[PDB]
């Protein structure tokens, strides 16, 4: 129960709708608690096997409303990080300042048509957040976040795909039916402690000085994995001509090797 | 004043030309220091708010003439790279060997139709420099930083633009008038602090290992602009229905909680 | 001579060929040590230039077989990964889990429009392995790595080329010839020292926090490069209206300022 957003969870896929339609779902204190609440939720609940994120009414996010001294945004984009399952955004609409930033943390972006994105911060006086410094070259790549954090351009959905911030656009009528299927299919087809794992050093390992990080970790994973129940149900199921029902959760059976959870410190100088 | 450079201040948009066109600009010992002494001269001038690099003649810059042991593209390439000014390259020509090299650390690369480019460098039996092999990844990516390098292949503007090395292809004629519409765009909209730092975190954001050094900087970023008074001119300039004039200047007004010009130390072994 | 594998020099191109292909050349414990041992063989021999990486039969490789605990996989990644010569994979056929991990450390993929790839360990109740958490989003960028590893869908050819993964689509018949021009191309006009030299500093400077990283080791690359013998066949050569014949070899002539061979310690906790 939230007053920002509206969370559903049917079919194993959780809807996190950003809902102060009003204000086109402008980002407040409250929005931020809620969607950490939201995440500590999914990541808690063996029944979510993947989430969307998407907009009530007309926009997506158009911005912000108006010892932690830490940017509001910044805490949503480091929570998302740390998150154990898939994230899609479903962009219907508008998503501007913040609304563009949080979007970036998340796995997948599809957009509608309609969907409008803009890093405006220079034009206002303000600077892009949300750890968007370290996201936004990630996903496009440095000069492409350069020429939009400098002219603060308000750009297409089109604009959006060719530079590669959305992975695919959509009729505003088929978006959430194109979110919920790559949803559906993870849920369906995929071993949740594998999911958890993938993104977990798909991410980490982005940060990564040399191959041996990874070599490191992901020998320990196909080790634990190699052990598991989630192993046999595949083996199995495939004999038994039936779709695997795997049965290790997030909530327990997270192999003990490494912590998920952990983030290095916020420290001011 | 310089010997290899034209350079030349109007409308908020400094534009440096390289200037040994008889030697299709090629570059030298003075044409570095000369370089370093252009960005020294940019950075402090308030009036320039953006930076077009363009080549005089045929080419842009068709290669090298013929305890600082240290490379001279590097130090070009180190000195833009801690650069506070958007730098647009206008490759009108050959651009080959540390002439294509140079233009990595700048922020967009346009080019004419008439444009080529080769890291010609195993060619001759030496080795890309002015710090490429950490540039050219970020800018197209591995796989086509190692074939352009280990082929040494001149290659056209259409292989440059679908590769992602330049962001746009234009007419000989429409080159200059594109670079200088994006240096106007960003001169007439954007706040100079906001765009100093945004392009000071997503140049160094690009090497850190995790998004929290982002979210630490950016948060003292974002913390630092809310008081100031370029985000007060954004808000009288949106209600009195005018173009914001933002009255903060890059070199007075930069943040000092973070030191804008630091660089690692270069220290051989 | 090797059990799993095919190996033939020819032209300066060795070809090494994944050969079990009544089993679609499903990876073992034996093509692991026995891919390490081929590219000991390549980075040794003075007549190897380039190498091509293909599969005998149908596939490419269709997946796994079923104080050292470390993956094989990474294994052969982490050769590959410090390799001192051009390494293009032929992708004939199915890349199916550890067959389609293990390309993505090598340079260039050229994939047969017959390919068909799909990162399925999810499916299996497994995990991403051959240290790809730090490998495929340097390839296909980070949105696209967790889609293909959330799914694990079979996809086409067509798909791998538009999101990155590989260079190029060729016929069948047309795909060997192709990986043979590039190699002959490389073998005919680099320096194979000035190549060992740029493979080492993009791939190791790619986990680099700094392009100062780059400018120290490749200010020592280019001093070195400058004194060496290649440089003067380069200018004999253009004088004398002939090919260079680079006479510095890979065995004897890599310069002694970093260990080419270095990579970080597998320690597990």
């Amino acid at each position: 129960s939230f007053e920002t957003l509206r969370y559903a969870v049917a079919d194993g896929v959780a809807t996190i709708t950003l809902h102060r339609p009003d204000q086109l779902n402008a980002f407040t204190a409250q929005m931020m608690h809620e969607l950490i609440a939201a995440f500590d939720a999914t990541d808690a609940d063996d029944n979510v096997r993947a989430v969307i994120v998407t907009g009530s009414g007309r926009a997506f996010c158009a911005g912000a409303d108006l010892s932690a001294h830490r940017d509001g945004g910044g805490r949503v984009s480091l929570r998302i990080f740390r998150s154990l399952k898939p994230v899609i955004a479903a962009v219907n609409g508008a998503a501007v300042g913040v609304g563009v930033t949080m979007q970036l943390p998340m796995d997948i972006r599809l957009a509608s048509t309609d969907a409008k994105f803009g890093f405006v911060f220079a034009r206002r006086g303000i600077t892009p957040e949300a750890a968007s410094s370290w996201f936004l070259s990630r996903v496009v790549g440095i000069s492409t976040a350069l020429e939009w954090c400098y002219t603060g351009r308000v750009f297409s959905a089109q604009e959006a795909h060719e530079r590669g911030l959305v992975r695919s656009l959509h009729a505003p009528e088929d978006l959430l039916p194109a979110a919920q299927a790559i949803a559906r299919e993870i849920a369906a087809n995929a071993a949740p402690v594998s999911v958890a794992i993938s993104r977990q050093l798909i991410w980490r390992m982005a940060g990564a000085s040399h191959p041996m990080e990874a070599h490191k970790l992901d020998s320990r994973a196909i080790q634990s994995r190699g052990r598991s129940a989630d192993v046999k149900e595949g083996v199995s199921a495939f004999l038994e001509k039936r779709p695997a029902a795997f049965p290790e959760t997030v909530s327990h059976d997270m192999p003990d090797f490494f912590d998920w959870t952990s983030e290095p410190p916020f420290i001011l100088e």
